[PDB]
C-alpha cells in the first residue's frame, strides 16, 4: 500500500540551466538520465512537496543502482543534472495523478 511504482515514460522534457557549459554537458549526457519515476500513491494523501521529493529521491537512488550495474558512475554534476530534470518529471507525474484523480 505504502510502495513505490513507476509512472509512465516520458519524451525528453526542455530542461534549461543557469550557463552554456551546464545547457551543452546536458545535452551531451541526458541519454544516461532517467525518462520514467517512481512514485508513491499513499504521497498523494500527503503534499505535493513530499510526494515531488520522495520521487526524486527513490528515481535517482534507483537509477544510481541500476547504473551501477552496468560498470558505470554519476558524477555531481550528473545528479545535479538529474535532480533538476527528475524533478520536473516528478511534478508532471503528480500534475497528472491530479488531473486524473479530479477528472
Amino acid at each position: 500500500l505504502g510502495g513505490y511504482v513507476l509512472g509512465s515514460a516520458m519524451s525528453r522534457p526542455i530542461i534549461h540551466f543557469g550557463s552554456d557549459y551546464e545547457d551543452r554537458y546536458y545535452r551531451e549526457n541526458m541519454h544516461r538520465y532517467p525518462n520514467q519515476v517512481y512514485y508513491r500513491p499513499m504521497d498523494e494523501y500527503s503534499n505535493q512537496n513530499n510526494f515531488v521529493h520522495d520521487c526524486v529521491n527513490i528515481t535517482i537512488k534507483q537509477h544510481t543502482v541500476t547504473t551501477t550495474t552496468k560498470g558505470e558512475n554519476f558524477t555531481e554534476t550528473d545528479v545535479k543534472m538529474m535532480e533538476r530534470v527528475v524533478e520536473q518529471m516528478c511534478i508532471t507525474q503528480y500534475e497528472r495523478e491530479s488531473q486524473a484523480y479530479y477528472q
